[PDB]
């Protein structure tokens, strides 16, 4: 058979371009790795943007003779080529999609030396340069690497393809890719019950499919085609998934019935280290987008993303839009023919993930360019009639070549201009932006965001301007059958370039900040789920007199799952239900607590004095959930939460361990300004300052693993607080 | 030839009672002193509210003999009680105003004990506790302490009137206060001249003065009359002006010029040591309102204050508003009785300071009380009736029986309550806040604060409105006639109860954050001094494209005492001018850049990249103020400004230090999380701990000089910025 095998230890990391064939001399890693660690805010940002050599060294096999041996990477941010003993094998300029290498004519027997080139600038002959981009990209190999040792006959990718997925009698059909002519042949497989087979040179077919179950954002039922080639004994498996997913402009249908999709960007992109981030760490984004702030959409924001989070959304109901690298700039037509490339690069790739229902084959925010993006159009609708095909503008009346019109529509809020009459509007009606009063496919794409940045720490009274907007739009779509559904900017908070932000180097546009710790507006999207996928309630503020304006906490947002929520403190009581007089379309509309509901002379005239508080949740007035403020919080717990107390010994691993400065009753405390200072034993390496900085009472910190088992040991002080502690198993 | 010895050090500390008679064991420590050291915020301010003691080791003198023995207190809180050898010499309840005790009896041979027993207790009996306070009363001996070896016959104390400080030859009347009956001799000086003498029976007149100033806010001359006893040899200095405060109708009137006072609400709540810093602090506080924020008048809010300030004020040319200690609560007979007796210790201590101008007898904002107030009102009029008379409130229709009605119009921004027809005011028309037909005086004494909170770390746009608010009322109060001036809450953020506030136990209403470091709204202030003094041009901006909605820096505000500004970027250019319109009344209203200026497509030049500007400011075709920004502020200086370079060797000084994070072209870092390592070496401890967080950009922080001679060599550093130290020199 075939060995596909990680190789991610021993790499050697040089800053600069080294003579290829002489061992290099520099520090030792183990991948993903990122070539120059930042600060948080405040930066060079171009400090990587230069050369850098990595490599590794591999004995012969008196086990290879007469078999290839190659390098597939996943991913290198970018200019990239490789050597063997000196000897330039492939040079691969784009930092998203994978490579291969071969070594097998050039390996002799001791150790060989494979050498690699990174030059992590700007240069505009590779797209997405050449002009600004509001992300950054970093640098280094910071996707896997795998050691396949595979026959020569053998077998490269496959499409794995559905018709009538919604036949009870279903069918399946193959298209393998291979090396020579000879019999292919193949097995279905659920769990380790086969389910059918077939063999054949050319497209292997299963129908007459008795007993299976559909792929949905609900039920994410998988299956498996095993391939082996009779010949030389390789073999492969690919997972899919039976669904169907159509864009009728009077709206998106999965699987027959329809959808409004609600949702967010996401970039690939971490605090201190880029993107040198792993299976784990990914696999969590995803699950976090599901489940946190359920979102039955994710768009990967601005490129190609990683095939264990694209494995992630597969495997837990999250529907994606994949979008090639771009950021509003189209070079020459060298540039165009490259980008062209990415296109064939990224469909061919992800091609089999049911979770990919539209794709990207506009750079974004770009103007129209009939020419290119007729190019683009043509291309996937060949490589894939099975997706519909997407674009991403923010003008109105374009050149829809597209079958989906996609836009950013950030219309909220501009009456705040000066020169506007519009009153302020909250997303546009369809044809003002298509251009065609004619109906068409129509989803939007991004909102928000920069119209309204919103840190951390940022006035009580200011997120909730925030929360709002954020419900103003999901409002706005679930209203108008016409929109498919909206996607908002954006899931966290990014690194940028100096051209953006608050100058910081960040774009606080996140309903999450940097570390996946939730905002506020979390909670607008997290509470669109049912009671029966977790019960959900948030108030919306920190219980202090005057934090606000003149003070209170009135008006009260309760985000919520709940049919009524109640306010008791200060010997006064109500109940109330969701604000539906001002959010119809909500699924789960939040409480809103009002004069409506009470007015200050119940609470009493401002008697002064400020008394602690109690809210509770009812469902079918079952008393679900209460959370307390009490009135003068001091700091109690310091938290240390990992996300897992246990793991595997396993190098690739980034542990995100969370921080809370706590008061009595467990509330966060939002306005200390302080470092944490924290410490770390055994095996793993923290990754940034040993001394962390709250910002809403709160930050977080991943954790590199070494591979080694043991017990990792985790200090946090601060001397207002006892002194915290914890520890996970590692094997 | 009396002994005046100040005698703040060799004293004992220690939590509880003792036995007043016995040793006592606690540390060596000296005053001014606070009991308990807080956090700067989230902390249990019930800390401080147990008993503690101070013991102190006092000797004989056969010096002493037929010479009475007195300790003078100058201030401490609270509930405060002596005891000579473990007998009892003197009560007193009030923590703000000074008391004193006669050891004399007492006394043996060798070593007598003298105690002190204290508690910071909010005891409702004693003004000012009762109920609730917006500000802590801490503990500590917070004051000096003075041993006064005196004659048997002497001078307690005197007043200094001065009829015709306008006539060109002045009288000064004399009415020294004194032991016994006997001759009293008076000599009127310059620092060093001599200009009359008199002995006397009696009352002391120097008539037909020629040749001396007036003091005024231009101006402030002293002048030093002497006391001595030709009987005991007793000596004392009093310190006087020559002025005239005219309150009317028509307005404040001084020296009979006309006025429009102008002003800021003060704390001596410093961070960590609460109310306990020397004389060298309290200065550069009277210093810092008169001369960075050109502010006419302060009031002393809410309790009298040290005499080291109000000393200060008379030399500086910065009127006062002084009152009694208290918060809104009335106590029973016995707390009233206190209060009318805190009155009658408070004006006795301070009825020589030309800088006051005015007597708050009115607990702050209570509603009215017939029977408790003409009482304080009548009494200070026995005890004064040179100067003028109001209370504070901040209710209509009141029963006026002071001078002058002193209110607190909030008004500012209420109509943002629902149940409100009122069309935004920034103060109320005199005519209706007083339900008097006739105009009577009218000062507006506090305003904003609550009404809108803005931390120092606050985003721009929010930043602005505090700003704008704060010129809105300033604009009024000099537009209105019957109106004779106003004055902000406040100066800077002062810690407080859990009843008021962030949650964190900050109020955050200053102009300046609570290191007496400015926001953007202290340059509001700044800018209304005469460019002929000093020149101000202030910005109010980050200079970061994403910061505010939307994105960029326009409109923009520019506080200035300037002809015109000239806003220069990417090739485009303006002269602008005071907005005149919008600010009809003001003395230097300020710049304000907006679409009137530079228009809407005249942005399309920018593109999509980040661009440096320049604001120069103007004076008669001279360029004078230059402000550079550039767009990607990187770590450059992290610096250490010192108030001083050169000292004293003196125990009592608290030096303020600050820390400035800054980029290439002078700017601050206002979004900087992180905490700067500091160490401190040299003859004095610091005040807080190692490290301290930049809020805004910026962090303060208090070093108490030993009395030691020499260098202190301050350090600051972290790792994005380069290592630095600073040093100051003490002899
Ligand atoms: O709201 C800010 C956003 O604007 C979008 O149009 C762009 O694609 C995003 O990366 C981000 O710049
Ligand atoms: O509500 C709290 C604040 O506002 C004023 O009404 C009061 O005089 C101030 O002392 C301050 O404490
Ligand atoms: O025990 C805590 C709670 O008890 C009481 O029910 C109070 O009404 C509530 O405000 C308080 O926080
Ligand atoms: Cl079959
Ligand atoms: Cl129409
Ligand atoms: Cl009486
Ligand atoms: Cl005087």
């Amino acid at each position: 058979m075939r060995v596909t095998q990680k190789l991610n230890h021993g790499w050697i990391f040089a800053e600069g371009a080294a003579d290829p064939a002489t061992p290099l001399a520099g520090e030792t890693v183990t991948l993903p790795h990122n070539a120059v660690d930042l600060p948080l805010s405040y930066f060079d940002e171009t400090s990587y943007q230069r050369a850098f050599t990595y490599q590794r060294v591999i004995a012969w096999d008196d086990a290879w003779q007469g078999r290839r041996v190659q390098l597939r990477f996943d991913g290198a941010m970018a200019d990239n080529v490789v050597w063997v003993n000196g000897v330039q094998v492939v040079a691969h300029p784009d930092g998203y999609t994978p490579f291969v290498a071969d070594l097998t004519d050039h390996l002799r027997p001791g150790d060989n030396l494979v050498t690699v080139r990174i030059d992590g600038s700007e240069n505009p002959a590779i797209p997405p340069f050449g002009a600004q981009i509001d992300y950054l990209t970093y640098a280094g190999i910071y996707r896997d690497v795998w050691l396949m040792v595979l026959p020569e006959r053998h077998l490269t990718n496959a499409r794995i393809l559905t018709p009538d997925a919604l036949s009870d009698a279903k069918t399946v059909v193959i298209r393998p890719e291979v090396t020579a002519p000879g019999p292919v042949r193949a097995r279905l497989l659920d769990g380790d019950r086969e389910i059918a087979a077939t063999e054949g040179e050319g497209e292997l077919t299963l129908a007459g499919l008795t007993g299976l179950s559909l792929w949905s954002t609900d039920n994410p039922q998988l299956y498996t085609v095993e391939l082996t080639l009779p010949d030389s004994g390789d073999v492969t498996t690919h997972r899919f998934g039976f669904r169907t997913a159509e864009w009728t402009p009077q709206g998106f249908l999965l699987n027959g019935q329809p959808m409004k999709l609600r949702g967010l960007n996401r970039h690939q992109s971490w605090a201190h280290q880029g993107y040198a981030a792993g299976r784990h760490a990914q696999e969590r984004d995803a699950e976090i987008v599901r489940h946190d702030l359920c979102c039955n959409m994710v768009r990967t924001s601005h490129y190609p993303q990683s095939t264990w989070f694209l494995d992630r959304c597969d495997e837990i109901g999250l529907l994606v839009f994949e979008e090639i690298p771009g950021w509003q700039h189209i070079g020459d037509q060298a540039w165009q023919d490259r980008s062209v490339d990415n296109v064939r690069a990224m469909i061919t790739r992800d091609w089999n993930h049911p979770s990919i229902v539209i794709w990207g084959v506009r750079i974004n925010e770009s103007p129209d360019n009939h020419d290119f993006y007729v190019r683009t159009n043509a291309l996937a609708r060949e490589l894939d009639p099975t997706r519909a095909i997407g674009g991403v503008r923010c003008i109105t009346d374009s050149e829809m070549l597209e079958d989906v019109y996609t836009m950013n529509d950030f219309i909220l809020d501009e009456s705040e201009l000066p020169l506007i009459n519009r009153p302020r509007t909250a997303l546009r009606p369809t044809e003002e932006v298509t251009g065609i009063k004619k109906p068409v496919p129509y989803l939007v794409t991004e909102y928000n965001g920069h119209m309204f940045p919103t840190k951390a720490q940022d006035p009580e009274l200011r997120q909730m301007e925030h929360v709002i907007r954020h419900l103003e739009v999901l409002n706005a779509a679930h209203g108008d059958p016409a929109i498919s559904g909206c996607i908002g900017w954006c899931m966290f908070d990014y690194n940028t370039h100096k051209d953006f932000g608050a100058g910081d180097r960040i774009c606080h546009h996140g309903v999450m900040d940097i570390w996946r710790e939730p905002k506020f507006a979390a909670h607008a999207y997290g509470s669109q789920k049912p009671p029966s996928e977790g019960i959900v309630m948030e108030p919306v503020t920190f219980w202090a007199r005057g934090e606000r304006n003149i003070g209170g906490v009135l008006p009260l947002i309760v985000l919520t799952n709940c049919d009524e929520v109640e306010f008791e403190c200060a010997g006064v009581t109500r109940r109330v239900g969701p604000d539906r007089e001002r959010f119809p379309h909500l699924p789960r509309p939040p409480v809103i607590i009002d004069h409506r509901h009470i007015s200050a002379e119940e609470l009493g005239q401002w008697g002064m004095s400020w008394h602690p508080g109690r809210i509770t949740g009812w469902l079918n007035g079952e008393q679900v959930a209460l959370r307390e403020y009490v009135a003068d919080p001091l700091p109690t717990t310091l938290q240390i939460a990992p996300d897992r107390d246990t793991l595997p010994a396993d190098g690739d691993i980034d542990l995100r361990v969370m921080l809370r400065a706590l008061d009595q009753v467990g509330n966060r405390l939002p306005f200390l300004d302080a470092g944490i200072a924290v410490t770390v034993d055994g095996p793993a390496r923290l990754i940034g300052p040993d001394l962390r900085m709250l910002q809403g009472g709160t930050t977080g910190m991943l954790l590199r693993l070494t591979g080694d088992a043991g017990t990792i040991r985790i200090t946090a002080r601060h001397p207002q607080f006892p002194e915290a502690v914890a520890t996970v198993t590692v094997g």
